[PDB]
């Protein structure tokens, strides 16, 4: 948990966030455990969806899209390693709904760089016993 | 998947719905794969939460409670082995939100007994490719 | 870890015993660990056998049939999951030979509902340091 | 397959049959899959049993002892790999009971050196679609 | 067959973890990717607990005890409880012949590398042993 | 660890050294952990390599040939179990190169029978933590 190591991880989240394909906001989220990146998620439409555009015609977000934290945890369910006891490097502070599942997933600590508009997500993670660090 | 085994799976879903401490609705969700129940999830408040009562007064559901699908999905993240290519036995038809993550998790089919008030998740499921059976 | 969840597992064991085609006695046994039902076995003929019938033409039990415990054990052998540390829910008390293999399997505890005429299997379990509870 | 690799596995069985303490008969059984020894078992008392001697005070076999094939299967259960689609190398042809479970496990083929007194184990193995080879 | 923006994202991840190498003659990184997950990030350096994390001797040449990024990547996979078989590799620098041997036997499908090393002969071993190679 | 079983592990390494197609020397390596053989490797050309002959016409060794230790190491990377905390049984003492990787892998101890021409490999193991016993 060396400051040089943690920076490389947060920079990895930022770098996978640049795949997002969304134009509103590009969000990334990786799962880190035992020196391994078990899942990297970013915001976008479901797999095999008829479009990878995240926006509607009024430029608002397609309700079908999944958050970064959503995709990361869903991917973990698809993987064969556990998410429990792992850490989470987000480019943005997570959504309150996502924070609910992140805590229930037994994630010990969530790292976020940028603060989203709304900040109740951080507040949910803390109530549910998950340590938070801004970097 | 003989139909006497399919029933046993579905009744197992109902058994674990009965241990839920929500009184608006008791919902259970089962993950089945290779002759194994990898996760049994029921609706309720997060782990270590101060109260295990899922209601507010108003008869309203506490915004912090997790769906039976959310829990089953999260436990699949929590543990090893994969939710991918598995089948889901629910007591009630799942909501739009969970049906998004279910499809992204590569769940082949969703088995549900009761149809909820609104049935958009059912039509969200087969629109994202997940097969759907009512029993 | 909870009495109602405990009662759910045992009632799941009874659900699967009813799937058995056997006429003499329908036995079920499931493998539980970390909230996951890793194996659920019931008595019957081996896979692909010419009959799913468990009895010969004189009413006695076919020597090719497997116990519920044998199947619960064998599926763990077919699994990519470990039976070591698991607990066992059976509708009946396992036979001396199954018990012999159950202890060697590293099963912490055996739950059982119906006491079987001849109870040496229980005795074998206690002897080999396996916790046993009737319910 | 290659001939000299085949002999290596079989004499490994004879090698581990020799670490058994039983005097009546020393049996060894190795499970092989994808060119890997996933389990090696021999006959003896359960783990942590008070004595490692397998004989009664009259030369008979303690009904508590495990067959080499039994330990090989139980070990596979504790293992985190599948015995399904594997090959088994025994020093002696297995008994009917183990033969039942061997077939149910999904064992492709059984290699054996010595042919036991009673040969109805090979019978059982063959009827259940398990190929057999003496070497 | 990998989407170009993701393929780029992994290769840059290898470059990020190569910056932790502590070696000063050349910083090497190696990523193990299977099923969209990064199972191992390895970089060149001394072994665990070694008296120095300094990779070089008094003359500017590499300490023989220094492990390659590819060695660390595969050793990690060995200690790791997942398989390296059927996975692909992201290297900042093309692997050496000795490592390429182990890489091939490890059942690695493909090797992406960004920097061509002075000596090609590592890539030769990869290609001849049926492991795909792509420079980017 | 028991003497009867420690020798069985060593002889197992020798059985697998005998399947090497190298006429220059025949080496074998066994990984043992929690009383189980996890990997077995010997010296030879890579898999699917056009020839299985380890030597050139000059008589010297083909540089494509892996040591018995690289094979045991790689097979462990291919494996789904962990090499860290295990013991390594070798027919001959490993080279310094393989010794570095052995040490980094967290191998507790290395049993060996024959010392190689060069004995530098042992010294490297000693220095890097790995315990060494000649047997
Ligand atoms: C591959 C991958 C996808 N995702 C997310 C991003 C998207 O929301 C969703 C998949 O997006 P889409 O990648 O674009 O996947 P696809 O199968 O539809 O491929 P294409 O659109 O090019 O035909 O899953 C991750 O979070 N992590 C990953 O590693
Ligand atoms: C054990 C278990 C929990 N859950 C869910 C239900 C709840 O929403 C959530 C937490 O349940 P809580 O069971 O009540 O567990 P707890 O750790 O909070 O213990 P207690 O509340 O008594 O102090 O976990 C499942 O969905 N399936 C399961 O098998
Ligand atoms: C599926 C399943 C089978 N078994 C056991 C019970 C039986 O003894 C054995 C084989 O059962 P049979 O289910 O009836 O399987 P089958 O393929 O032979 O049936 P069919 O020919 O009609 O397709 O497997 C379990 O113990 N648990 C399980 O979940
Ligand atoms: C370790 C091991 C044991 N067994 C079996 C053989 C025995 O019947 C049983 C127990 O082996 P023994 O281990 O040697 O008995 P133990 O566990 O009580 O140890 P000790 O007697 O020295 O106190 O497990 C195998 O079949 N394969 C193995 O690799
Ligand atoms: C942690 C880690 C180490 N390594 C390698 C790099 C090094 O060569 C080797 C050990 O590195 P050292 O990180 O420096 O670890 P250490 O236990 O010696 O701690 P310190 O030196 O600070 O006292 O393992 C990787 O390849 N990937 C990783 O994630
Ligand atoms: C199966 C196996 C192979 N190996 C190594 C030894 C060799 O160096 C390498 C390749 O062996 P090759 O046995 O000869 O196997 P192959 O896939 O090349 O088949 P073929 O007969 O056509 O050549 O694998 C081990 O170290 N341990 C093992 O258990
Ligand atoms: C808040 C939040 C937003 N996002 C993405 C989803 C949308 O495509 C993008 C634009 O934000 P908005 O649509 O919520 O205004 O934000 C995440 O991926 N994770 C989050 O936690
Ligand atoms: C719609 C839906 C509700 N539930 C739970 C949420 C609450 O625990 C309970 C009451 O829901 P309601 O408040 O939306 O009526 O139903 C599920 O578990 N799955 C579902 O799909
Ligand atoms: C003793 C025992 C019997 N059985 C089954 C075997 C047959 O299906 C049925 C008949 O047994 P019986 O012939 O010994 O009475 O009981 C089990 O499934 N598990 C057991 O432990
Ligand atoms: C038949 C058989 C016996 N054995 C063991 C049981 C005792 O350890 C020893 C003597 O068997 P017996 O006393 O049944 O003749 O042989 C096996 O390990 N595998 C077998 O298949
Ligand atoms: C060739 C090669 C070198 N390296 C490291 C060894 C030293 O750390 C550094 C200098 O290489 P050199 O000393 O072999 O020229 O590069 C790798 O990590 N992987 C490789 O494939
Ligand atoms: C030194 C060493 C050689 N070998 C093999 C390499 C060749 O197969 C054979 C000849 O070694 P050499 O050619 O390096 O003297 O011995 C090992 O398997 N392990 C070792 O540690
Ligand atoms: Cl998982
Ligand atoms: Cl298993
Ligand atoms: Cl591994
Ligand atoms: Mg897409
Ligand atoms: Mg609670
Ligand atoms: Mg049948
Ligand atoms: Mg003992
Ligand atoms: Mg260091
Ligand atoms: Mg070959
Ligand atoms: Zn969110
Ligand atoms: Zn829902
Ligand atoms: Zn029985
Ligand atoms: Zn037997
Ligand atoms: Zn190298
Ligand atoms: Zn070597």
């Amino acid at each position: 948990m060396k400051p040089e190591i943690k920076e490389a991880y947060m920079k990895t989240a930022e770098l996978f966030s640049q795949v997002s394909n969304c134009k509103r906001m590009k969000v990334g989220a990786i799962v880190v455990k035992n020196g391994s990146i078990l899942a990297h998620g970013w915001n976008g439409t479901p797999s095999g969806f008829h479009t990878n555009c995240c926006e509607l015609e009024d430029g608002s977000t397609n309700p079908f899209v999944l958050h970064a934290e959503q995709n990361a945890l869903v991917k973990m369910a698809k993987s064969s390693e556990s998410i429990d006891g792992s850490e989470l490097f987000c480019t943005h502070s997570p959504c309150p709904d996502c924070s609910k599942m992140i805590a229930q997933a037994g994630v010990k600590k969530v790292y976020y760089r940028n603060e989203y508009r709304i900040t109740d997500g951080i507040d949910v993670l803390q109530q549910l016993g998950v340590e938070v660090e801004k970097m």
